[PDB]
């Protein structure tokens, strides 16, 4: 049975960057409905899956992707902010971006730019790509997962919903982004990376 | 050239069920880069159409619809609400309602779960079928308008992009449905019905 | 375990309509396909639902839809067919066609038109709309299925996928169109839709 | 106004890897439809762009995507095969891609892979990625073109619609993969690689 994962820190610990408002918001109200749905339809899928009612498991495709998903994304996402975050990466990660994308800079232009091109609702990642054993920089739709559907592993996800920076920014997307690299947790994501060079 | 159409009351006309400060950004902002956007995708795309530059005319398709769409979308809902609104419709629109969906009780309730069922950004419509000559209810995801992506006939629509609602109701899109119900105007959605009488 | 069904009848049994190659290839080959890939992924996928992977849930999405739809999809064709087949259905389905379509042949147009409008690989189906109580027309892309898909309950499925027609009328989908209607089993689309009526 | 292009050589040059009946079909009736539907198209959305008719244009795009995609497409393939081919490619395109998939044997298995894994019509492409400076492989569904819907230049295609092999190959997607290698021109290929470096 999934559950909802505390944050590792206060939901006012990301001002003034993010504030506390929309850190309770998303964490205790959009993340739980992800799990609490996710739950659901697990159980749902089992029973269909038992019965071998294919019908009824396509049916519930929609809710898993995006529940799942949501539960995938967030997870990841909390983790990747931190009170303790900003600046720039250090060692094998930051030679891996200035190899991949030029430079740090180069790299945070390219996934603003993946970030703030999603016309809807999404997210923007950079990734790691196994087979070719090099960062890459995608964007997904809705709460569709980075790995689940592109095979990427996640490292950095950047939260591109209205809700993640409505009440603050508003209709301000480029402001959100610019400021959210003050709050990003490289040791998070460096570990993330580290995981992937085996 | 596309123009930002004036709204046709003053932003605090829809209070308390939507209120001021979201009407402003809905149509000071949202709208307002739509109708921009689309005016320049139109003549890049002119551009695109004289060269026979297919792969340009390609590239420029998910611009128009997002900022086409949006216009359309926008347009449309900005004289589906007044605030002399709400209730039932009068005459035969509200007997239609009756004849496809049970009663207006039932109309409501399935364009409501159609509006809170959209897994990311999009719309809720009541449409009309003109081959089938009868209402049908569909959801069109991000800004894709209904006419030109199903073929139904909008006449009522209800945005449930989170920054239709969300500095208001936060997340819970249910409470903006509920409310939204008090500013429908039936005079418009009825034009636009019988405007179908084909 | 899923398995493959037997045909109602020999495969040589729709001729001159459908010839005795495809009937073979179709289901020996690509059904039998279907129902072995969806078996491995239904296997695979509770072996991740057990785990509560969903990131490996959701990879496992795309195979389960194809080959499970394929699968629906298929099954309920074979049924849709006979020797036995063609002309016009009777009774209530009839007296329903008329009155949501105006009459067998209008259907017959219409089906024709969602059919023949697939860009790619799809179906077209005749369905019923339990809610409003009526006939629909829908197609779906490859092998998405209508009921998983739409919610609507397949009664008629004309599958465009170019192996069901592509050694015998080559590029000329309305010719497939035109003569499947000879082998159209209307005994089993009345048994579906009576079913409906509950 | 867009033209078919000749093919390079005749109907039975690729024999026996890819016979003339398919080239003939492929080239005369395939190919020859989406030039006059991609022209009819274009004239028809410069009308709806001269009266700024949004819901027309959008209508239009399924059509334009499919028609112009299949128009790009084809043209590109034609050039991608010779009576000469087969191999592998000399020169630079060889080392580049060594470079991004470790050998020509490799790259075979994974354009094969994406190419073979398409789930209903499409295209398996080897491209390349001008902002990252290297080759991608990348697949297609139906006749979304590569550059126009992801930005990745072509360099060689596999269709991998039924029409491209089943006269031929039946259900049997891999023989015809595996017999296509015969017939690449790699001096097409190199020239589009070329022209990339930039
Ligand atoms: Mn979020
Ligand atoms: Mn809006
Ligand atoms: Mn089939
Ligand atoms: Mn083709």
């Amino acid at each position: 049975k999934h559950s909802l994962p505390d944050l590792p820190y206060d939901y006012g610990a990301l001002e003034p960057h993010i504030n506390a408002q929309i850190m309770q918001l998303h964490h205790s109200k959009h993340h739980a409905a992800f799990v609490n749905n996710l739950n659901v339809t697990e159980e749902k899928y089992q029973e269909a899956l038992a019965k071998g009612d294919v019908t009824a498991q396509i049916a519930l495709q929609p809710a898993l992707k995006f529940n799942g998903g949501g539960h995938i994304n967030h997870s990841i996402f909390w983790t990747n902010l931190s009170p303790n975050g900003g600046g720039e990466p250090k060692g094998e990660l930051l030679e891996a971006i200035k190899r991949d994308f030029g430079s740090f800079d180069k790299f945070k232009e390219k996934l603003t730019a993946a970030s703030v091109g999603v016309q809807g609702s999404g997210w923007g990642w950079l990734g790691f790509n196994k087979e070719r054993g090099h960062l890459q920089i995608a964007a997904c739709p809705n709460q569709d997962p980075l790995q689940g559907t592109t095979g990427l592993i996640p490292l950095l996800g950047i939260d591109v919903w209205e809700h993640a920076y409505y009440l603050q920014y508003k209709n301000v997307r480029p402001d959100y982004l610019k400021a959210i690299w003050n709050v990003i947790n490289w040791e998070n994501v460096t570990e993330r990376y580290m995981a992937c060079k085996k």
